[PDB]
């Protein structure tokens, strides 16, 4: 294994004549930034590229982009030889011509528009035959070198003329297209995407390896998350990738035949992927064919569902085939389908995060040309509950909005197309804003799973509690170590008492910040929302969340509410059954259980058994101190004039809760705008808003709440014998 | 490769019992004829998915060289609607050509649920043609019929009738012991490191069924091959032998693997022998004793109570404050008598459905008489008396009523609750013949609680300038689990001092009295007065309640 | 005679919205087949009975001067099991045909209710065979499916998903401002009485 051998790795560039290499190894070889490298891959083919660093890239592989993977015939993980190029010079003249189906729509200088920015001060080294890939007037088309004067390689100079004369060319057999799908056209789900790659790549990359072993393989994976999140995007990915062949069996299509015709295409389907193994069958819309057998009343549709199994279970002869299937509702499948030898492996690929968000927006204006105004991470920020199509069909309808302002123009030359004026096409932050306001997100109602962005500086004071909190649920996941030394199991749940608004949500996200781990929150009116009979497979539902997304704190906010909903048979069932979840949550799993509630004197006792939310943490309403903490978090976003003082404010509001003062703040803000708005000036908040503000405001914990309060602290962890 | 019992663990005394059943009649098949006496026909396997039923039917049919004829539930009923039938026909008449025969029904649930639970003519036709085949075995040919189900319940019931499925095997979700047994059975073939350990592995992985076992030892290989190969780029087709040897499983190849797992069987009541011994128990000395009278004695010797004439109690009540001992009592008892425990806490029994807990209450007394000898625990007793005074809770606890006098005390389970609350305790659960044995269970007196701090520190590094015999004296008052906060807390103050400055990782005397200033007392005076009242008087509340 | 949106009153912002999803698809249908960027496919109005969804549906055909197949509901259930799916094939198919055109599914509940609603095999098999249909217009041969019913919940949940019935039009009762619209456009013909 010589150093120039490596193995094929994702792109971080997204620049087409980019490879990169780790320092060590770019030392290595002796090549350095401005170098020249020229790749061999298989099948006796050759690119040309740039070199460059990249210190999260492992020595022992090469990052290119896709473009480059195809000049080479070579897939992720494949292995190639790179050596130095010194020999390119610049070039006399081009010729390169376009590929047909990429560029029937449009007309005119396709040169000026993609070819003239694409090597414009970028002295590409280009090579004889290879094809690369211009984006642009909401179209990306490819052009494929068909020859150049010094062959077969040499550098796009200033100098260097291009010619692109001709008919577009058709498509070769064997050149796979660059606009198939591939894993470079999904965001918002990194994690998830690793998974399917790991279980997916060693059998269908390497089949023959697998069958020396004896070890056994995935056969079945199912792909389950909400409508449009892009299950089906992935299974083309991963086919695409690693070059399996892919066959897509859809749900619908095959319950519209009669009866013989589904029970023949099922079988076909899995008979032609065997025969062009290694294979993905994809199954799309599962739930179609294998609803839960209550409710597939009918002959001819548990035939089918039978016939399904079967095929599956006849994917022990072990033909390298793997069989992915999508649903929207997992618990919709009949459950004959989750037992081991069929799809035993299963994903959640959930609604993206803000961040998720911004990758997809990303995706989705590859081609388009977007002013200076806009901001895409806006954009993710204010799209919540928004799903990968939901984001994808904003972005069509925003650019949409920008040729119907600008057709005014186009309309007397609708006889032919406006190419050059296709690039002029900008899409403002208007037409985003104006498709946010007419965007119809489908997964409000779901349940999220992410990251908090609530950190420690959001809530004052609790420093001592912020502390606890770091031992109970940082140590175990960063230490784990340590625990064993000591040879104590730590303990599983945590629960937050006190008077209402002094941070108990906070805390919990907070907490979750820290350990960059995922959060649920599950408030008590959530679940007295779930039907009385559906409330058990949904419970169950959720811990099952929590378990995917460990290391994750699931917390159970406003517990008040269901306490005064038993003393309700349903919100009896309800928390005997978290109960239960509970204590079959082993603690080792990473996933801890916060509960919080502002009456710790009707909170089921049960709950405070040691093994479950035994850790009981008193959180009481702010001192003096940390009133002025409070008063500066909420005002940090906010204009405030230099005479208004706080801790004069925090002295005056002792008995104040934390929610009081973001309300006195509020109050006094509402003030100022109201000024602003009368007479025309720039807002600022001053001591006369806060005083105006301070004559209104009230308490919302009393002096006989705070003595109950405290009495609590000291024996609320008695109420699991008699009560007081 | 073939599948043999060799390739089965975590249940050898049902792989027993079958071996019983049908290696007579399936060897020696002439002699059975001779001999005039009726032999099983219908053996029903059932348990959770991946316990083996598949594995252990065809294992059977392997070592016993008898002929072998599957009937997949999903295939039948994936044929047209006579189809289906004739199928079932055949494979009968075919077992009988080829006799000695063993006829395995996969999925039988597939075919022949519940008459209620099908759905139209043509079904409910496939399980009379199923029921007749079995009566038609009066054939006497000799062909045995093993099936397989997950859930017994959606069996139609005429199939459990005489004559046909009268023989019932629960293959239930294997124990710790059993799940080390499995590991080794799929770790027979691969390069096992030294810092491995099977035994924590069994230990670590609860809920856990066979197939999961299996798995994780599968995808623990996976992760030793993508690094390893990472580095050969060997890419050949074929692979050379001395690779393969020197590459070796590592105890974190496990460790990653059972991260990424996702078990099964958790959900499921288990069934075992607890691990607690009478060494993870302080005090109660005296009550230890009276446990082993009153189950150990009647199992290891039941020609004394015969000759007394008596029979023994059926079972125990423990009431008492919460955190004295009552749930590690139940399952050390289990322990010494070597019997099987089952734990089924008041949460649980309040968590089935209205209309479904009627029949999973009658399934957990069933597998209690299964695991004879058995002691079969009810926890956490107390939730349910809140629940009460709920229709639900009614129903469950008139039903456990029902149960416990149907059980006959020669059947050798014993039933044993646990209340923090006796005076909501329903009196009916006390009369003579059910939970009359009410044993009271204290507060730890000074002596005691000396041992309970003793038994929590046996796995933690303690300081010897630690005074434990002090540290009892000061807690008068506090249960045995306000003491493991204690031990807990304090550990977590010398676990913190430990990370922040690398520093002899032990806990001592300072910890302990830092953490003895912020302990307080779960159970007060008030409560203490009334638990030790209802301790003279709990017989009482059978009348008129005080 | 024919209808036009000069026949249509009370929903002035509900009928500008489906102007805008339905004029560059089917007005300038070279542009989108060469720009690359997704129309609307699906084009669901609801609201109680005789707001004018059918109405809408014929004036849009109408001005935009493109192919209109109407499919109704009952009609199409009420023939027999291989005509029902039969029916549905050859309107997809001349739409296509006809292009640029619009496919107009009046009574969409009739023929996909919600799926637990759909007692018997055969009217399950037509609502799999609406949603292939729909999921085959992946064609982008300038056609444009609007559909009609009086209970949005009726609706297999199916097709309003992405590909489908993506996107919704809420033609709900006129106010006051609107039904005097609605009161001018058919008093047109009529001598009013000074009175009136
Ligand atoms: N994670 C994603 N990253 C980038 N684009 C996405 C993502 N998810 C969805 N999209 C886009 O939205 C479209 C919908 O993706 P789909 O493959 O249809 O997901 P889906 O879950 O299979 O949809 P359903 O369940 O059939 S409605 C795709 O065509 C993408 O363009
Ligand atoms: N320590 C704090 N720091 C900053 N803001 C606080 C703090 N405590 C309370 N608040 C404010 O009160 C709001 C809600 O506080 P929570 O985190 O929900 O506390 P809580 O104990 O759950 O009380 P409630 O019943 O939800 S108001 C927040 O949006 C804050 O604006
Ligand atoms: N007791 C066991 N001993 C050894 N391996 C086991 C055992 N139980 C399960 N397995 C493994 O799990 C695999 C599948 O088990 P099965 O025989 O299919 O059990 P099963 O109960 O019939 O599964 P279902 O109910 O059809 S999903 C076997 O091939 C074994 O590799
Ligand atoms: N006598 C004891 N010896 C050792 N540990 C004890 C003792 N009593 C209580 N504990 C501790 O308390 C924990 C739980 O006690 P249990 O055995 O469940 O008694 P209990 O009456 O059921 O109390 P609760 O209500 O479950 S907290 C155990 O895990 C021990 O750590
Ligand atoms: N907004 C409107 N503007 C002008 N005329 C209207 C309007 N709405 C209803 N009408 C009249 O009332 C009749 C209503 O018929 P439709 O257009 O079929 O409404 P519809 O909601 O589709 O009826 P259903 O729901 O199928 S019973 C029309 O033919 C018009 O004459
Ligand atoms: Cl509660
Ligand atoms: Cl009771
Ligand atoms: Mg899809
Ligand atoms: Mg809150
Ligand atoms: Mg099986
Ligand atoms: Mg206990
Ligand atoms: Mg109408």
């Amino acid at each position: 294994n010589r150093p120039n051998r490596l193995i094929v790795d994702e792109a971080i560039n997204e620049d087409n004549s980019v490879v990169s290499l780790s320092q060590p190894k770019m030392d290595e070889l002796q090549l350095f930034r401005g170098d020249t490298v020229l790749l061999k891959g298989k099948k006796r083919r050759e690119a040309v590229c740039i070199v460059l660093s990249d210190d999260t890239c492992s020595d022992e592989k090469i990052r290119m982009n896709r473009v480059v993977r195809n000049n080479l015939r070579v897939r992720l993980g494949d292995v190639i030889s790179i050596q130095p190029c010194p020999d390119v010079k610049y070039g006399k003249r081009i010729h390169v011509l376009p590929i047909d189906d990429t560029v029937e729509g449009i007309t005119g200088n396709l040169f000026e528009v993609y070819l003239k920015p694409y090597f414009l001060e970028a002295y590409r080294p280009i090579r004889k035959g290879d094809i690369f890939l211009v984006r642009g007037g909401m179209r990306a088309v490819e052009f494929k070198v068909v020859e150049t004067d010094p062959s077969p390689y040499c550098i796009v100079a200033p100098d260097t003329v291009i010619h692109c004369e001709g008919e577009p060319i058709k498509r070769e057999d064997e050149e796979e297209s660059l606009n198939e799908v591939g894993y470079d056209d999904i965001g918002g789900c990194r994690k998830q995407l690793a998974q399917i790659k790991e279980m997916v790549e060693l059998p269908l990359r390497h089949p023959a390896l697998f069958k020396a072993i004896g070890v056994k393989p995935p056969r079945g994976i199912l792909l389950y998350g909400p409508p449009g999140t892009g299950k089906t995007l992935i299974a083309r990915a991963v086919a695409n990738e690693t070059g399996a062949f892919f066959f897509l069996i859809n749900g619908p299509e095959i319950m519209s035949k009669l009866a013989g015709e589904s029970e023949s295409n099922l079988r076909k389907a899995f008979e032609e992927a065997e025969k062009n193994a290694p294979a993905i069958i994809f199954i799309d819309e599962l739930d179609a064919i294998a609803p839960k057998r209550e409710k597939t009343h009918g002959e001819v549709e548990r035939r089918i569902v039978s016939q399904l199994l079967t095929l599956m279970d006849g994917l022990k002869q072990r033909a390298h085939v793997i069989v992915m299937a999508a649903t929207n509702r997992p618990n919709s499948i009949d459950p004959a389908l989750r037992r081991f030898g069929r799809f035993d492996r299963e994903v959640d690929i959930g609604i993206p995060d803000a961040t998720g968000r911004l990758e997809i927006l990303q995706i989705h204006t590859k081609n388009m040309k977007l002013a200076d105004d806009v901001d895409l991470e806006q954009v993710a920020n204010e799209t919540h509950g928004h799903v990968g199509a939901d984001l994808a069909a904003l972005c069509s309808e925003a650019a949409l909005q920008a040729i119907r302002k600008k057709m005014d123009l186009i309309d007397l030359e609708d006889e032919t197309i406006d190419a050059e004026v296709m690039n002029s096409l900008a899409v403002t932050m208007d037409d985003f804003r104006w498709a946010l306001s007419q965007s119809n997100p489908s997964a409000l109602r779901e349940t999220v799973v992410e990251v908090p962005q609530v950190t420690w500086e959001d809530i004052g004071g609790l420093e001592d509690v912020k502390r606890e909190l770091q031992e109970l649920v940082q140590y175990p996941v960063e230490h784990p170590d340590k625990f064993l030394k000591f040879g104590m199991t730590p303990s599983k749940g945590v629960l937050f008492y006190g008077p209402p608004g002094c941070g108990k949500t906070l805390l919990a996200k907070a907490i979750a910040n820290e350990c960059q781990a995922n959060f649920i929150s599950i408030k008590g009116p959530e679940l007295l929302t779930m039907w009385f009979g559906e409330s058990e497979a949904n419970v169950r539902e959720i811990f099952d969340k929590a378990r995917q997304a460990a290391p994750c704190v699931l917390f159970f906010d406003e517990l008040d509410s269901i306490a005064k909903a038993r003393g309700g048979g349903a919100a009896d069932r309800v928390i005997n059954q978290i109960l239960t979840e509970m204590d079959g949550m082993s603690t080792k799993k990473n996933v801890f259980i916060i509960g919080a509630t502002n009456r710790p004197d009707i909170i089921d006792p049960a709950i405070l058994r040691p093994g479950r939310l035994d850790q009981l943490i008193y959180i009481p309403l702010p001192d003096e101190k940390s009133r002025v903490a409070i008063l500066k978090a909420n005002l940090r976003k906010s204009p405030v004039a230099k005479d208004v003082d706080l801790e004069f404010l925090a002295k005056m509001t002792n008995g104040f809760s934390g929610a009081d003062l973001t309300e006195i703040c509020q109050r006094a803000c509402k003030l100022a705008i109201r000024e602003s708005i009368e007479s025309e000036i720039r807002p600022e908040i001053r001591r006369d808003h806060f005083e105006e503000a301070m004559r209104f405001a009230r308490r919302s914990v009393s002096d006989n709440d705070i003595r109950k309060y405290e009495m609590f602290a000291q024996t609320l962890q008695q109420s699991r014998g008699f009560g007081s």
